[PDB]
């Protein structure tokens, strides 16, 4: 039992394992999730790890709507390597977009997963962070997302009276959402966006973002580009201040597409100003060198080494 602003200090700096156990199943996309990538972590000073999980493919799709054990024993092994290492550790729902398509029909059995993560989960350390849903988008409201926050929250409060839960917004937990959430009446809470702002700069030719082509040769760098950062930075440190609950950047990061120059410049500024003002950061890491298509990446699982060029800006002030 531990006040959400000493945890968000601990948090500092840290990593996503991307494309991992988000995936439809683990390794259909960037390579499973192994120990090692842990020391890697840690010997390169990131101090949290945020662990996607999609579990659609490993639920059942009718009542009771239970969690394959196997899939939750995999997600156990995952959380404590992250554990026994000292990380602030985070596990949520990722790319479970059923229940943003239709959050009518599917509500029962979001419910049912989180019961059950809640459960299994119940007697790790305080280190263990519930994170209810990345990056809502689509169908599901505003109003939709306030309901869930709250239901879930209280469903996990059963069995997890005091772990730290983390909520966000809309339109891909856009800071601009975050800022007009409704906080549930809850101490032990932080607030999350996701910052890849300019979008068509840091998503340049993502392969799966339709018209990315067009976006190819965007720089980053100016002194309004710097100022639009600050500007919003500020916007979400008042937030934090005025609801007295911390911020969280569960994300960010820049296609390898981009300008070489631009594209470390803007992991730089992005974590210098974050960090400034308290806020805990992981940053996006995919694990894809090629094709640049699909590149958001440091840290090679086959090679286990890291761009650290790009390592040294999340760390390091620039100028």
């Amino acid at each position: 039992a531990v006040d959400p602003f000493e945890m968000v200090r601990k948090m500092g700096m840290g990593t996503n394992l991307g494309n991992t156990l988000e995936a439809p199943y683990e390794g259909s996309w960037s390579k499973s999730a192994m120990e090692y990538y842990f020391d890697d972590f840690k010997a390169a000073g990131y101090k949290n790890v945020r662990i996607p999980v999609r579990w659609d493919n490993h639920t059942m799709r009718t009542y009771p709507y239970t969690i394959d054990k196997a899939f939750l024993d995999r997600v156990e092994q995952v959380v404590d390597w992250s554990l026994s290492r000292g990380f602030v550790t985070i596990i949520n729902s990722h790319h479970d977009d059923w229940i943003k398509e239709d959050y009518n029909g599917n509500i029962e059995r979001f419910e049912k997963i989180w019961e059950q993560i809640a459960e299994r989960f119940k007697n790790k350390s305080e280190n263990l962070l519930f994170e209810i849903m990345n990056e809502p988008f689509g169908n599901i409201t505003d109003e939709q997302i306030d309901d869930m926050n709250s239901r879930i929250l209280k469903i996990i409060r059963k069995t997890n009276p005091t772990r730290i839960v983390i909520i966000g917004g809309g339109y891909w937990n856009s800071y601009n959402t975050l800022v007009n959430i409704k906080i549930p009446d809850d101490p032990y809470l932080i607030g999350t966006a996701h910052y890849y702002d300019p979008f068509e700069f840091t998503h340049q030719g993502a392969e799966w973002v339709e018209g990315s082509e067009k976006w190819l040769g965007r720089k980053w760098g100016t002194q309004e580009d710097m100022d639009t950062v600050v500007r919003v930075f500020d916007f979400v440190k008042s937030w934090s201040d005025r609801n007295n609950i911390p911020v969280y950047f569960g994300e960010f990061a820049v296609m390898a597409y981009a300008d070489r120059t631009s594209r470390v410049k803007w992991y730089d500024f992005i974590s210098d100003a974050a960090l400034e003002r308290g806020f805990a950061c992981s940053v996006w890491d995919n694990g894809v060198f090629g094709s640049l298509d699909n590149d958001m990446a440091i840290y090679n699982r086959d090679t286990r080494t890291f761009d650290t060029e790009i390592l040294n800006a999340l760390f390091n002030p620039g100028t």
